[PDB]
């Protein structure tokens, strides 16, 4: 299995939870939170943080990462199984997202909209789980 990781970044805007999604610049132009392959020497944690910095220009210092809220998605990518481990992370301040060549747009999305845009059933279930976690947090 090809291993990847990322961070489900959220913010609270005027009391409302919103999740950050990024639109790939390459077809199928799907939307996911910042995430990427585990690179040599890294574990999932390191990869999730680095990919977040690379893809959205959000640093570890700008985030409160909830270590007790993580989930791993499994799906076929490039004819092979791929795992993507995500941790939930709060963007504390009104920092500005900036993209790299890997993405062409972004959106801050309320739960239902995020699920619709992310489109994949398993990602949807993950977002619901993470939303439920914040409700009890
Ligand atoms: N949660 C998912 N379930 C199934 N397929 C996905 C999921 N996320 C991304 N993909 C697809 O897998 C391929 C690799 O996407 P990615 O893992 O985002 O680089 C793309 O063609 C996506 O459409
Ligand atoms: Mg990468
Ligand atoms: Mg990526
Ligand atoms: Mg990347
Ligand atoms: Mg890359
Ligand atoms: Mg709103
Ligand atoms: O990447």
């Amino acid at each position: 299995v090809v291993k990847a990781a990322g961070l489900v970044i959220y913010r609270k805007l005027a009391g409302k939870i919103e999740f950050l999604l990024l639109q790939a610049s390459y077809p199928p132009h799907h939307w996911t939170p910042p995430k990427g392959h585990v690179d040599p020497g890294e574990d999932e944690w390191q990869a999730a943080i680095r990919e977040t910095k690379e893809e959205a220009n959000i640093t570890k210092e700008q985030l409160t990462i909830h270590e007790d809220c993580h989930e791993t998605l499994f799906y076929e990518a490039k004819g092979k199984p791929k795992s993507v481990k995500y941790w939930l992370a709060k963007l504390n301040n009104p920092d500005d997202v900036q993209l790299s060549h890997e993405h062409q747009n972004w959106k801050w999305c309320e739960l239902e909209d995020a699920i619709k845009i992310a489109d994949y059933a398993e990602m949807g279930s993950l977002l619901r789980k993470f939303s439920a976690f914040l409700a009890g947090f």
